[PDB]
């Protein structure tokens, strides 16, 4: 649009290039700015004006995109690639890919309709009771917690059906259209299909293969993880439902989509009795605000020689669902406004140690992004999607152990033994463990979607497959191909790519270790706590400060030593409570696995008519 954006004229050389890339930076900024501030009004706040503005200033952007895109190429496309300068020519690689930007004006406005549609969908949602048409519970609070806490097996399914249906359903004509969409746009960047697109960020010709193979050394872990869980469910629940022998039902691990059962700790807790690991309780007793937790979590940052949070972010952030009865994506999540001075989270945070890391794992984006801001526009990545998701939570490993919380508060003892070891190991294992099958699985599912190998005609029974087959949990009600159950998941309505968080699970672990070993910790993997080690930050701030500019291939090796990925020092953070598991299944006669698939759980007796 505006003709002071738009890109200007350059040789078709290498030091063209070098201005080329000048340019873009200084004007892109101001495009990535509005786009994103546009946004940050309609997930703050959702109401059709915002809306309307938001699919505006994308279709900028998109303009934007496409003028530098197609100059980019214009002119520097048989020759980048061979360019000295590695940060350039990465730089000018990352412009030449349009993206969206590549589709005629109708589909591009199709296209952001769809999105900021899909997004509102998902977080409109509401679950209503049968008889009192009396008000709504909502994904957030209402649902989550009534997952996280509440042993009342049809109270959970009528909340686990609830989400299901009321958020799946509407969105699948619209995912399928989106899908569409994507890949045509992607299709004249080069790429396949949107999929390849995606895993094209980890260079790595054998990225698969390597996650693949990643997989079957934890596999292992999280079988034995589930057998002991499933046994202490059905010493909960019962025989009717829970099937020793069969897949787990997915409502009865305490998150809604049970990719994470930190919530029944109090439930499969082997040695109780004991100190609990569950600051949970302590923090409301305290009266911890939702400040209080973004400053305890600040705190550790600066400790390590780490940037505070700017005044910008504090003035800026959404750290509590409003109350004003604005309508909010409350998912937690972090932005970066490309103007080296704005970034603030976004998150509706209520006072659960759930919720303090996650508070950890954003604030680790803002610190990704604060020491990168120095650095060309389009090399504000991390070395790869993993490492950005890593970041909080590596710092996350050294918060949650039971010496480090004692130190800050709310562990009011110190038992230091074998029984907690194992208790807080467990906790952590639920946490970690039983994750990754999950976060494997949703982009193994989705790259199939985006090529065709899941068609909208197998988008549940495809979905189902995956699902079973990786957590070995089964659906509470029966399903079929009317539902879309993969689109209850935030991040497929809000079209985020999902296998970085697996890398991340797996690597945040290798950080935790390369960073114990410089702080100069010695003990074992698991009770390091890196807090106040100005040594340790400095190496992690290095890694931080690197952006998209070098390999992650590399910025890995300097940091930890290692050319890529390697479990090893997951095995070694878990190992204790790997063996402990691995021998209570054996002696009490459990089966690893699900043989019985297939097998599903009767409804509660009148259905759905009861307390709730
Ligand atoms: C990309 O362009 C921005 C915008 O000019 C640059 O950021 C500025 O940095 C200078 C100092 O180097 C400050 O005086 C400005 O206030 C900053 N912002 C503005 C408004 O210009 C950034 O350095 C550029 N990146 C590169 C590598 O060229
Ligand atoms: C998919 O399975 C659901 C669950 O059984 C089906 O929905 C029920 O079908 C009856 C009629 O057979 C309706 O009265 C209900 O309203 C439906 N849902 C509920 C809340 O029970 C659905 O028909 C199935 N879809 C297909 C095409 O087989
Ligand atoms: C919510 O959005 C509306 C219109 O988009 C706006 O007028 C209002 O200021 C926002 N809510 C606030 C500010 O509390
Ligand atoms: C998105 O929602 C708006 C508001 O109802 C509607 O006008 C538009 O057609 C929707 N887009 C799609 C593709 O669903
Ligand atoms: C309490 O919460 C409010 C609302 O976010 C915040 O303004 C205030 O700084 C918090 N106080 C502390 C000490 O956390
Ligand atoms: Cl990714
Ligand atoms: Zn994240």
């Amino acid at each position: 649009l505006d003709p002071g954006l738009q890109p200007g004229n350059f040789s078709a050389d290498e030091a063209g290039a070098q201005l080329f890339a000048q340019s873009y930076n200084s004007s892109a900024e101001q495009v990535l700015f509005q786009s994103v501030a546009a946004s940050w009004a309609h997930d703050t706040n959702i109401t059709a004006e915002n809306a309307r503005r938001q699919e505006e200033a994308a279709l900028l952007s998109q303009e934007f995109a496409e003028a530098w895109g197609q100059k980019a190429k214009e002119l520097y496309e048989p020759i980048w690639q061979n360019f000295t300068d590695p940060q350039l020519r990465r730089i000018i690689g990352a412009v030449r890919t349009l993206g969206s930007a590549n589709l005629p004006l109708a589909k591009r406005q199709q296209y952001n309709a769809l999105l900021s549609n899909m997004s509102r969908i998902y977080s409109t949602a509401k679950v209503c009771l049968p008889n009192k048409t009396a008000t709504c519970w909502s994904l957030d609070p209402d649902l989550t917690n009534i997952l996280a806490s509440s042993r009342s097996y049809a109270m959970l399914l009528f909340a686990w059906e609830g989400w299901h249906n009321a958020a799946g359903i509407p969105l699948k004509p619209l995912y399928e259209d989106f899908t569409a969409l994507s890949n045509e746009a992607y299709k004249q960047d080069g790429f396949t299909d949107t999929g390849a697109y995606w895993r094209s960020w980890y260079n790595s010709p054998t990225f698969e293969d390597d996650l693949e193979h990643l997989y079957q050394q934890l596999e292992p872990l999280y079988l034995n993880l589930h057998a002991f869980v499933r046994r202490a469910l059905h010493r909960r629940y019962g025989d009717r439902y829970i099937n020793l022998r069969g897949p787990i039902p997915a409502h009865l691990l305490g998150d809604m989509w049970a990719q994470s059962w930190e919530n029944i700790y109090d439930m499969v807790v082997p040695f109780p009795d004991k100190p609990n690991l569950d600051v949970t309780s302590t923090m409301l007793q305290q009266g911890w605000n939702a400040t209080h937790m973004f400053r305890v979590a600040e705190e550790f940052f600066t400790s390590l020689e780490l940037s505070p949070m700017p005044p910008e972010f504090w003035e800026g952030s959404m750290l509590e669902k409003p109350a004003d009865g604005r309508e909010v994506v409350c998912h937690a999540s972090a932005w970066d406004f490309y103007n080296r001075k704005d970034f603030r989270i976004k998150q509706c945070t209520r006072v659960t140690m759930d919720q303090l890391s996650t508070v950890h794992h954003e604030m680790g984006h803002i610190q990704y992004y604060l020491q990168y801001k120095d650095l060309p526009v389009s090399l504000r990545r991390g070395a790869n999607p993993g490492f950005h998701e890593a970041i909080g939570d590596v710092l996350a490993l050294s918060v949650s152990t039971p010496e480090h919380l004692h130190k800050i508060g709310l562990l009011d003892r110190v038992t230091n033994d074998t029984e907690s070891d194992i208790n807080y190991l467990l906790k952590m294992a639920l946490e970690k463990i039983a994750f990754l099958p999950f976060g494997y699985l949703v982009d193994q599912w989705r790259w199939g979607v985006f090529s065709g190998r899941t068609p909208p005609s197998r988008y549940n029974f495809d979905w189902w497959y995956l699902r079973t087959k990786y957590q070995g949990i089964c659906p509470p009600v029966t399903r079929n191909e009317t539902h879309f159950d993969a689109g209850a998941k935030f991040h497929v309505p809000n079209v985020t790519p999902y296998i970085r968080y697996f890398v991340s699970f797996v690597l945040q672990f290798q950080f935790h270790e390369a960073l114990c070993k410089e702080a100069g910790y010695e003990g074992p993997l698991h009770q390091c706590d890196i807090y106040r080690s100005t040594k340790a930050g400095a190496k992690l701030r290095k890694v931080l400060q690197a952006g998209s500019s070098r390999p992650w291939q590399e910025v890995l090796k300097d940091m930890v030593g290692l050319d890529a990925l390697d479990a090893q020092p997951l095995l070694k953070y878990f190992q204790p409570v790997t063996q402990w598991l691995q021998e209570q299944n054996q002696q009490n006669g459990e089966v690893l696995g699900w043989p019985e698939y297939q097998w599903h759980p009767p409804l509660p007796d009148n259905y759905p008519e009861g307390i709730d």
